[PDB]
């Protein structure tokens, strides 16, 4: 490979036999992209597709309003391109995503004022558009609305999945918060296994399919808004977890399978074990591990954090 | 796969064509093994030999002394297989890895005092025998003297290598502490690539190659005892660089390529800008990246640590 560019996608699929030993359950292990996550993918796909067309330049100032790992992935790939990148991030990032961020060399804004009901999401939308206006020459990747967002998973692990599969495919879920994932994957999926039914996993108080907005702690998964490039009548089911659930999905995970994941890997790990108990003996189940524990040390692997999740419910 | 052990091994590999525009320069990029490091393949080949031979059954408590890659990758492995394992570690850990280390399961003895010049590992070995002495079924796992560590990556790397370089190889750069790695790829590149140079690089104050022993701060290269398989016949040269130019190779490497590496991979890019003055111009040069950057925030990512380690120079 001429660089990390050419090492994005591919990645391993292993079942997870110790934890569902009654189905068919494989995990596609996206977290083991070069960046750390899935969104290695619309990064690489985004910004290859505006210097084709001429919407990137070398002089374009690359602007992202993201939870964490959108803007990891966009300053690995800006670094080897030679791009300017502001991220404009809220105070629930993970800790240790802020730091990785600002060591490849990124600006960060970060916002500082929650809405009425704790999310961050008007604000760091209104500082993107007040980057937008005092930068000549800025590009927003503006992934809730991109379509290139979800056709960046349309051709990567969606198209990945239904090459590897060698059976049925019964269910697909994936966690939600652009809903690029899920959208893109599910599409492919579908072409080839037209009865596969789609699940969305999504955080409790996620106004996404139109919950009541709480407070949420975890950064990744749930939105304050309604992305743009969500269409509902293509998910057939949502199930809705909680930040204690997730943990304690993570931590299972860990202890069946040694697989050490992020907070929505473990969002995914309940919502299965939910779902699973209507589910017919032996069937197929896909899904997507996002992210890597390695950054949530501070949240789902912290005791004192776990403790503290669990008063909240 | 059935699992995350079929995931170890077949690593991408880069050319890092800006950092040195002169030269052929290869890396391979080992942090992207599943545990985050080189060192998931002798955990992986060690463990599966011993279940193999009767050495490890069930009931068999593992144990290592370890800067600590080796005791995630063996805590990682000890989940999949449900074996104990304690980890013996010392003050100059990542605290990262510390921490990861306790998220997967295994026991933790932390050592508290050091030799004459700073270094652990001689109570580390003490405390190890200590372990030893009153756990009844246990296996000690010995990466200094172990010949399936070598082993493992004779098989593994060294073989992906010769499998993948299609040109002859000039120079093999490695970074040591057990010396396993530089061994054991070394002797398979030199079955096919039998004038190829091999360079070992080490930390200054080191006695691996004879240095007079100081304290040392990166955790990972170096070591305060000679490892009983090193062989140094099969070493051409070596090369010393202290924990400030490390530091300043890892800060680099991600500004020129955008690869995010641990401590001892800074230690590989000081190394070769040193020799390359000396190679003549589109040679071959083959390396190891071994572990990732987001490990390392506390230390070669931290500004405050880099100006401590600058004072110390
Ligand atoms: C919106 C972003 N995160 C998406 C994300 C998601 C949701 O993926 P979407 O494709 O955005 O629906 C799930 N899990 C993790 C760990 C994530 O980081 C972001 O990185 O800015
Ligand atoms: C001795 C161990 N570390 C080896 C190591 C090395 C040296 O590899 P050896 O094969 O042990 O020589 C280089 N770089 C990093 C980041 C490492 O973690 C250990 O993980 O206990």
């Amino acid at each position: 490979h001429d660089s990390l560019l050419d090492s994005v996608g591919q990645t391993p699929m292993v079942q997870l036999h110790q934890l569902f030993p009654k189905h068919e359950v494989f995990a596609k292990l996206e977290y083991m992209n070069p960046g750390g996550s899935m969104k290695d993918r619309p990064a690489k796909y985004i910004i290859e597709h505006g210097i084709k067309h001429g919407l990137i330049t070398e002089n374009t100032h690359l602007i992202e309003s993201t939870s964490g790992n959108l803007g990891i992935a966009l300053a690995m790939i800006a670094k080897i391109k030679g791009l300017k990148l502001t991220c404009v991030v809220d105070p629930k990032i993970s800790p240790t995503n802020l730091k990785i961020i600002k060591s490849y060399g990124a600006n960060v804004e970060m916002v500082e004022e929650p809405d009425a009901h704790g999310g961050y999401l008007m604000t760091r939308i209104a500082k993107v558009q007040e980057l937008l206006a005092t930068i000549d020459d800025a590009y927003w990747i503006n992934q809730y609305a991109n379509e290139l967002n979800w056709q960046s998973h349309y051709h990567g692990a969606g198209t990945e999945i239904v090459e590897t599969i060698k059976q049925p495919i019964d269910y697909f879920v994936a966690p939600v918060s652009t809903t690029g994932s899920i959208m893109g994957m599910s599409r492919k999926i579908k072409e080839v296994h037209p009865n596969a039914q789609i699940v969305a996993v999504d955080a409790k108080g996620s106004v996404i399919f139109g919950d009541k907005p709480i407070n949420r702690e975890l950064p990744g998964i749930g939105a304050s808004r309604v992305p743009e490039i969500l269409n509902r009548s293509e998910i057939n089911q949502v199930i809705h977890v909680d930040d204690y659930q997730s943990a304690l999905g993570c931590r299972k995970l860990i202890d069946y399978e040694g697989i050490f994941a992020g907070g929505s890997t473990g969002s995914i790990i309940a919502a299965i074990e939910q779902l699973i108990t209507s589910i017919e003996e032996g069937a197929t189940i896909v899904t997507i591990l996002p992210d890597r524990g390695d950054r949530y040390l501070d949240l789902v692997y912290s005791d004192t954090w776990l403790e503290k999740m669990k008063s909240r419910q």
